[PDB]
């Protein structure tokens, strides 16, 4: 039973990974996997990258975080693909267990708590599945045709998505691979398909803050939490 | 057909967050100010608890000299807050059955004029409208609060803001319509409209289209308002 994290995210294929931006200073990136770092409990700390970019990471990450605990490996197109790398990766080269959890999370959710992370590992342990999240924050509003509302469901059912999503590895690779080729393509959350497999997915609260740091929006929403927590 | 704003807000004893300042300004004049220059709104209603309408009534007048701003008194309720709104213009100017509204939180300043617009001629068209936006994350449904219980197909999945604009008369008569425990559960004007057969029409809001209400989403809004001068 050995427990693994695995950092990953993702203009036209092109454009740089946005975790490699500062915040105050240093790379978002290293703001995320610093938190992982703190967490004695993993064995891995798996970092995703594009082949354009692996090296930059390698490079970067090992200037600020000297553990020696990080990978980099490379992605997939998918996000869901390069989960199945990360776990291909432990495979070939640590070897897999029937007991062995991934902690998977957005690169550009820096904010994230020691409490999320820890909560993450439990539930992994337990269920086998788990997402991160808070209790929506607007009314949430369905519409099938996108004209008018076709339904408002009841206020407290409804949470927001974030990340960490941790799961039993063979399990969830299981799952996916069990998937016909079109429905690799719709099924883009892979909570979702173990939910659709019969999988019991547990809940984390996350955190208002536990934004992804995307749009100059996002960017300076980020820049609201870091400045006044000195 | 009279077009017709309100503008709403809300411890109990907690003093409106309408009234703090924004960039040297309080943030219910940011607000009113995107009414002001909309020339098809004929009242600008801002409603107000009994004890701050002395203020709300002072301070928008030495930001604003426009004549259509009316302060008026709240309800308990955003709903009873609402049917104030519609009492207050058949006392004072009288109703009738074209006669819309455009109900707006005070604590999003950042509405466009698009938004005011759009939520003008659907509200004519259909007599209900909500602003949405394309919902941000995946939303989970959790009926029990522990474990997933379902996660909707994500073009279906809107997030909602304001404006919410009505026919007068048809929300007045679908809220009144309701049982006394009806009135408390449905919390949403639209969502009455919605359940009363009613189409509510979508107009899309903006990102920046925020509800400032906590710490995080003040300094969210002050990301907004110093690259735009």
């Amino acid at each position: 039973s050995l427990i693994y994290a695995q950092i990953l995210a993702g203009m036209g294929n092109v454009s740089m990974p946005k975790q490699f931006l500062p915040l105050n200073g240093k790379p978002i990136i290293v703001h995320t996997v610093e938190k992982f770092i703190l967490n004695t409990r993993f064995d891995k700390i798996l970092i995703s990258s594009p082949k354009e970019w692996m090296n930059h990471a390698e490079d970067n990450i090992k200037k600020y975080i000297s553990d020696d605990r990080i990978v980099v490996i490379e992605g997939g197109e998918d996000r869901n693909e390069t989960i199945m790398n990360g776990i291909r990766f432990v495979e070939k080269t640590y070897g897999l267990t029937d007991d062995d959890i991934i902690v998977t999370h957005d690169a550009v959710r820096p904010f994230l708590t020691h409490r999320i992370i820890e909560e993450n590992i439990d539930a992994a342990l337990e269920t086998g599945a788990v997402d991160t999240v808070i209790e929506a924050l607007d009314t949430i509003v369905e519409s099938s045709n996108h004209e008018v509302i076709t339904d408002i469901p009841v206020r407290d059912h409804m949470y927001q998505g974030q990340t960490p999503q941790s799961f039993n590895m063979k399990k969830v690779f299981n799952h996916y691979q069990n998937l016909t080729p079109e429905k690799k393509q719709i099924l883009t959350d892979a909570c979702k398909i173990c939910l659709l497999a019969g999988d019991d997915v547990k809940l984390v609260k996350g955190e208002i803050f536990n934004i992804k740091i995307t749009t100059p929006y996002d960017l300076k929403v980020a820049n609201a939490i870091i400045q006044e927590r000195i």
